[PDB]
Order: structure tokens, then sequence, then C-alpha cells
């Protein structure tokens, strides 16, 4: 019974995932993840509105108590959907 399930990612030209939360809805079960995780704090929705294959500066983070802390450095990045294909 229940429950948790995978975080959404960006990945940079090459395919490398971080995430871009650090809490997820899995249809009403919360999931947070472990202070000190690499994120992007760019958001869930965030994601959804960034466009198919462009390149971001994605802002980075560290994960803290559930929220992405910028850092302050930027790092290049990419919404890739399956196959490659165009967002929505
Ligand atoms: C993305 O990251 C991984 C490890 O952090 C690295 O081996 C790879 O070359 C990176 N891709 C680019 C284009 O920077
Ligand atoms: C993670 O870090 C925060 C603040 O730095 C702390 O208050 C919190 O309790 C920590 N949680 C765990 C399980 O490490």
């Amino acid at each position: 019974d229940l429950g948790g399930c995978p975080f959404l990612v960006a990945e940079n030209k090459t395919g490398y995932p971080t995430i871009v939360a650090c809490k997820q809805d899995c249809n009403g079960t919360t999931e947070t993840a472990p202070n000190g995780t690499r994120c992007f704090s760019i958001g869930d929705e965030g994601l959804r509105r960034m466009t198919a294959n462009l390149p971001y500066d994605c802002p980075l983070g560290q994960c803290s108590n559930g929220d992405c802390i910028p850092k302050e450095t930027y790092e290049v990045c990419y919404r890739r959907n399956w196959r490659d294909k165009k967002n929505h």
C-alpha cells in the first residue's frame, strides 16, 4: 500500500539529471528529498513551462528541509521529453 514515486529532473547537454524541486506530490503522498541533494531551483511548473530541448541557465542549489536553496551559481540546462520530441 502507498507510495512515493520519483522526482522530475532537467539534464545538462549530455543527460545528467538533476531534480528540480525538493518536494513532490505522489497523488496525495508528499515526498521530501534528503537535506544536501543537488537540485535546480526551478520547481515542477518551472520545469513544465520550459521549452523542450532548448537551453536555459538553470540556478543551481542544494536541498534543505524541503526547499532548493540556491547557491548563486548557475548551470546550463535542459527539459527533454521521450524521444526528444516537442513539449506538451
Ligand atoms: C554533465 O555532467 C556529468 C557529471 O557531473 C559529466 O560527466 C558531463 O560531461 C556533463 N555534460 C556537459 C555537457 O557539461
Ligand atoms: C535538515 O536541516 C535543517 C536546517 O539546517 C534542520 O533543522 C532539519 O531538522 C534537518 N533535517 C534532517 C532530517 O536532517
